[PDB]
């Protein structure tokens, strides 16, 4: 019987996430130094039990459905993040990497990349972000010069997740059709490119595999183009509405993982002739985790529910994002505390989440940049009431 | 056409729960454009325009249905509170004042007292806490001595809402069957019970009726009593539980009345050659407003949704008084701020929310009781996953 | 024998300090034990004749206590009396504030007419510069001041006067147009009998205290009033907030001071659940945090004033302490209050009133959004000069 | 001359604590641009240099006084950890390791171990925790059981600071004089004692030296224990008054090394058109950063000052230690997030930051424990004011 004050209770949910979430749930269970391996490990496991379906559009390119369920993509994230941030990631990327192939495509692009990325023998990557501009993406230098049938790509991207070990990359730079943002075009590059050179491995707190890429005179056919010369950067865009809520996603099933070790902790830890959790502290502090727990997830998926009507979600998407990751980072926080010494010795649960949440709040748009998203959109909703 | 981004439209509710959102702001804007004399008024006013019948239970008896709709009632109150405290109040109160006798009553004793609650024609009283034990309900020391038919009642109410203007109040008196909370009764006294005095009246920082109640001796027929004997503890439990989670929507609508405030000032105040929207600082305490609006509504909905399907929300309903009071503080706050000198003037929108909403967070279980009881619940759900 | 662990044994403090904070103390107790308009009248002779109001006045000539304003007895004077009564506080605050332009800017014979009656009590002095439509943008005033003859002719209005109604004296910033913004502003005193002058309204705030707007309808006055040079306006409003700025970061810390005794008492009285309030974790806690926020308060104060009595700038320095003091005294106050439970908002008990009492010196006097970019803005242009 | 903006000009320092923190960073600049082997060197230089002189007492002994110098051990940490976590660390253990031996030990004692603390040829260490109890000391069961002119010890010290690479061990143990906190007794044990093992190393997230000791039957001279038996609790407590504030000195020296890179990015970092410290967020993000290190200083070196006073600083103490290490972990979590991505690349300044920071919040008595320290220390002074 359904527990009725489970989260898979709520009415944003269908039957089939409720089997969905327990089908993840037990692949975890069962199959969960060398995180380029491991990564390259996990998608392939991952796409044989098929949960890399949910991440792809369109059922004759090897997509769950024609339409991207965001629900379903958040309780795989959730749940593997849970588990594991290795596992959560390799997922991710499989859906971010190939999300504008799925957006924004032909037949032949969807045909030559989508059924590889949904069953794992393809690694998927999104390069976006460079040295000098990540936060302001309608600033990119990365060139795109026209050569005949080809384009020519110069400059670097970096923090690519993926980076090294992706088998194409879809990559944003400008091709110059206006100012700005409105001069940026989209372009899948497959990774065996001359000219695209993995020109750093990079090192982050909670390793995966990332890298530096250059682009030295890389040739790109002009029928790798995703979307029309100049509409690159809305397609980044509503690439980054999708997958932002499965990264509020991801935060909150980290956030699951340091409650259970913070509530079991206190339960256990004796102390003062009784338990950590008999102190009123301990009470409030496991209150307020849970708190954030719950509020993070109704807006994950009061967000995934309103995408899979139809609706757009950038207001919605970027509150997830922003609320999920910084309430992770504060849940996370608190179990490191409740562990006392325990909780920063290297390889527990807790010192693990404490490194694996960092980097949530930056990349998908930085907390920031989320916050100023929904600021505008509140400005912008009362100037249209006032109008009408 | 429905706006699918607007809240209503989360499947946390039905098509009866918008239809009554948009006849309860209708009433609203038509009926809300000497304190006592005004919750009189809304309280009539409200009964004739059926809106108090949601608060109580039994079709028979004048409710709405023979269950409360808790989606319902929250909805009310988060749309009244967003454009008067008052009339938040007066709607709140005819449903916890009345609770009890919902819960509680016997046949006789509903039809005497809900279609008047119901109607807005007797206005209604909760009558718990005492001055030296609010927190502690356990410990109360207003006593009822049985004598015959009656009982005799002893001793003093206080922080008593409604107070003076209640046509009866239920009294929570310890009868002494056994000791602390196994020793309470619960009663129905009418306001005109001789011995029932009412002894000062309180003022608190945004003004609502009430009052010191001083009983001196006051006879209660035994025919009044709610349920048995030495039962009114879990009475008086479970009447707050039916409204714990409306508390959170009250909070909420005035949470929202701040944000309109708030983001409506940022838009037309003039500063610096722009206005103050367009200050990082101000887009971003907009942004976090919003975000503590749309937690706040989601816990309370969440709580209300699951109470509706028949089931105990203790933990849930903990969650949403906690997060919507504390967190329509810090929108109100915020709101404030935006308004500069303004915000802290007599009788503005947001000077009278910074008021307003300050005692939600100390009645009907203060902020560090939610605590508490969400924090045991969860040690209490991990032991038993742990058997 | 001094008690080491009070902050008056801080060698932020002299010897005179001490000794004044243990006299104005004393005044409280003795004097401190409706119709405000009335008690702020009462409270400025009371002050006055026992030599408080002297603390406030720069020169020994012309009243003041020094010839400098000693910015820790300010400090230590309204910290003392917000700690029993926010009208006291109030009636020394604006004797100084409104008079601090006639010290740093009067002539001889502006100073000797005025600073001496301010000084014992006699005249009730009042700094009008604010307007419905600016003011944290002061640079865009718009009262204006017409040259004619031997007097401007002033018309217009200012708002959120304290003293607004009462005040023997007005300090007025108006635009004489000079120059455009900032540099247009000149400073006139403005006795309250003169023509043209007028009380539009009486403004009740949350917290009361005698407050006005005043129009000024062709109102003639002298050029011998005006404070400075023309033009000169802007920066004698400044340096006239710059004098006091410390002091409204000690006011709030006082405020803070008796929200501290309130709540300790409670704590301790309070019986519940067979012990006291006290012996429960969450009100030690809340305790501990109350006094952590009021001894950081009071470092920042008494940093900030003792570092402008070497002779320095305390740009950075004063709008941490009024920054903090003030957003700190909201906390401990917002706790006292909870502490209370029902009669935390009875009305016209302590920590009621003190709640409704802080409000407004979060706004006023460089609202706290303000201090943050004053405090921002110096750090990136000490930055500059270091690496310059 | 002297910068009277600077801490170093404030009243709780003498012309002599300028000096040194001169003296200190210039040591840093000189020397700090294997962990084990690291901490053996820089205990050795640190002693060439004379900087381990000031954590011991006793000129006789090889001290820089005959009271250990708060306020100077708080300016050597502070300055060491704004440079290198490694060399506050090294520098903190010799002062916390042998601080038991300069309040309690004998002359014979102090002879012995205290000279060869001060320059560096022996590393100390201070072994109070055990794997069930760490916060709850009193509750302690490693055994000391006399047998003729020796204690026989049984059972573990773990989280043990230079546990490995100490030369002696100050243990706290069980003899059994009384219950609890009045039944322990100190002893200083070589770590060549036949029966003590190191039986784990243990790995944290800042890497530091640490292990678990296991004490099979060890037996310690009688004239080993410093103090009388039973007095070993209040000797433990005693030391860890001394160096709480240091460890809030050094969690300041954190933030502020946090402090100088986040102004140093958001004057360097374009993006927008403009740098990432011309926006508004930038600004109030590195106001409250500044607020929050000027407030935790304040703190630190009120009670460093008050301690060299001659005065008990047990409330003062746990403030400064709770509100720096608290306030450090904010102040490098906004610097992280100034820099973006590689706010969490690996080995960047701030990354580095954001791994040490954590455990100060955890030894030393956990945030949690000096909180409910301050609280019933509130509480106990209000019932002594009641009393008389
Ligand atoms: C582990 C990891 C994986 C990543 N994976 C990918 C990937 O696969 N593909 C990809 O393209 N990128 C990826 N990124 C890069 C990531 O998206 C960027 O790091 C992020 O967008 C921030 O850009 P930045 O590092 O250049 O910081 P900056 O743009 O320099 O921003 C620095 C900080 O400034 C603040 N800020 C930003 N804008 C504003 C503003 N307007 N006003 C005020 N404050 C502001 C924010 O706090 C921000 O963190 C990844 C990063 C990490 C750490
Ligand atoms: C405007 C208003 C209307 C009200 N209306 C009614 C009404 O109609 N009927 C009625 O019966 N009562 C009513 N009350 C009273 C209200 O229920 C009580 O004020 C409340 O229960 C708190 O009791 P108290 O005031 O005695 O505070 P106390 O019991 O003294 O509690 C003081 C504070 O202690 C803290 N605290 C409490 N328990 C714990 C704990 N276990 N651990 C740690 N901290 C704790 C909380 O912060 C609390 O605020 C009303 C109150 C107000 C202000
Ligand atoms: C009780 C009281 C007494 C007073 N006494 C006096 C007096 O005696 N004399 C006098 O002349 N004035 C006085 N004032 C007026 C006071 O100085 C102003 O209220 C204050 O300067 C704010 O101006 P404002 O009310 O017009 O708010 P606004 O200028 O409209 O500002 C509204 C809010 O905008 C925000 N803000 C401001 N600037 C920025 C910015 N650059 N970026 C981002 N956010 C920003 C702040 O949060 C501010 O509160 C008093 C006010 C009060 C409430
Ligand atoms: C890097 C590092 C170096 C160390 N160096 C040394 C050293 O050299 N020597 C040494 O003896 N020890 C050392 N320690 C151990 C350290 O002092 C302990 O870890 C610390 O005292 C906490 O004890 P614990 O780990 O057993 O946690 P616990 O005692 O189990 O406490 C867990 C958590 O409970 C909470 N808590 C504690 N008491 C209460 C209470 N009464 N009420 C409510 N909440 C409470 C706190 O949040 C605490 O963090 C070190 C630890 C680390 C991580
Ligand atoms: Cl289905
Ligand atoms: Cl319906
Ligand atoms: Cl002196
Ligand atoms: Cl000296």
């Amino acid at each position: 019987e359904l527990d009725l004050h489970s989260a898979l209770a709520w009415p944003f949910f269908e039957p089939r996430h409720r089997e969905l979430a327990a089908g993840i749930e037990a692949w975890c269970r069962a199959n969960l130094e060398d995180v380029d391996a491991t990564c390259r490990r996990l998608v392939r496991e991952l796409g044989a039990a098929g949960w890399l379906k949910y991440g792809v559009g369109g059922v004759a390119y090897g997509g769950h459905g024609d339409t991207i369920d965001t629900r379903a993509v958040c309780l795989l994230r959730e749940t593997l993040a849970k588990h594991s941030g290795l596992a959560d990631f390799a997922l991710a990327m499989q859906g971010l990497g190939s999300g504008a192939i799925s957006l924004g495509g032909t037949h032949e692009q969807k045909t030559r990349y989508l059924p590889r990325v949904a069953n794992g023998t393809a690694i998927a990557a999104f390069a976006l972000s460079e040295p000098e501009a990540g936060s302001d993406v309608a600033a990119m230098t990365l060139s795109a010069r026209e050569d005949g049938d080809a384009y020519v790509l110069d400059g670097d991207k970096t923090w690519i997740s993926n980076g090294g070990i992706a088998d194409f990359y879809v990559v944003f730079a400008r091709t110059g059709e206006a100012p700005g943002a409105r001069g940026i075009s989209a372009f899948v590059v497959d990774a065996d490119t001359p000219g695209l050179e993995i020109a750093e491995r990079i090192d982050v707190i909670a390793p995966h595999p990332l890298a530096r890429l250059h682009f030295a005179g890389a040739r790109v056919p002009r029928s790798q183009m995703l979307g029309a010369p100049g509409e690159g950067f809305k397609l980044a865009m509503r690439t980054l509405d999708i997958f932002r809520t499965s990264v509020a996603a991801a935060s909150l099933g980290f956030a699951r993982h340091a409650m259970a070790e913070g509530v079991a902790r206190a339960a256990s830890r004796k102390m003062f002739g009784q338990t950590l959790g008999d102190f009123q502290l301990t009470q409030a502090k496991l209150a307020q985790m849970a708190l954030t727990i719950d509020s993070s997830a109704l807006l994950v998926y009061r967000a995934a529910w309103l995408r899979d009507q139809g609706e757009n979600v950038t207001r919605e998407a970027a509150m997830a994002k922003w609320h999920a990751s910084e309430g992770a980072q504060q849940v996370i926080d608190a179990a490191v505390q409740l562990y006392g010494g325990m909780g920063v010795q290297s390889g527990t649960a807790v010192e693990m989440l404490y490194r694996e949440i960092r980097a949530l709040r930056i990349y998908e748009g930085a907390t920031e940049v989320q916050q100023l998203i929904v600021g505008r959109d509140l400005l912008k909703a009362h100037a249209a009431a006032t109008a009408g």
